């Protein structure tokens, strides 16, 4: 798995409150977090399929 | 059904206001609740279809 | 049309601002209202197709 | 074009913040606006394809 | 690539909190920004496919 997958989730400085997915290396699966709408880091997925596939396994 | 289906819905500490479905085991069916965006428990579904099937 | 279709739309006590459809008997058609995210009443449709077929 | 296509967009009294399309006469095309959730007038579409076909 | 791809994203004056995409020329791809719901400039895409197609 990519090492960005080990990064904690980042809401960012913007004000939206949008559901995104992030991989939790600890839990071993992707989980939800609130994304603010700008400045996403890479452990941030619009689709849970993507997060699982990119970071899971 | 899994045991998690018997647990009351859990909004969590985040501040978004998203509709999710939870299984109401008293009523025998899935209903909506407001989820906050993080730290979901398992009786929480984005799709009512999945809720009814999983906890059905 | 089911009798619940005659009921006025029910936002409910939760805090979300979700758009839903409610059949408006007076008007002869389904219209939008803001739903709270919990404790819906039956004149409450996520899909307007569903609202008209069920209530129209 | 339907005459309602000429009407300015109507946010309405409810307090959701929904993106909708309306047709702009001046501009000659559909643009986005913020719909509040209730009391829509007709120059108001969920679909931009619907807006453009109906009013353009 | 179209000149408008070089313009900075424009939230506009309305009060919605909606995610849209803008081409970031300096960065080489499209990113997200919060769109207020009205008065879009052209470097604003509802679809990221469309953004990278139009502007990449």
């Amino acid at each position: 798995r990519p090492d960005f997958c080990l990064e904690p989730p980042y809401t960012g400085p913007c004000k939206a409150r949008i559901i995104r997915y992030f991989y939790n290396a600890k839990a071993g699966l992707c989980q939800t977090f609130v994304y603010g709408g700008c400045r996403a880091k890479r452990n941030n997925f619009k689709s849970a399929e993507d997060c699982m596939r990119t970071c899971g396994g």
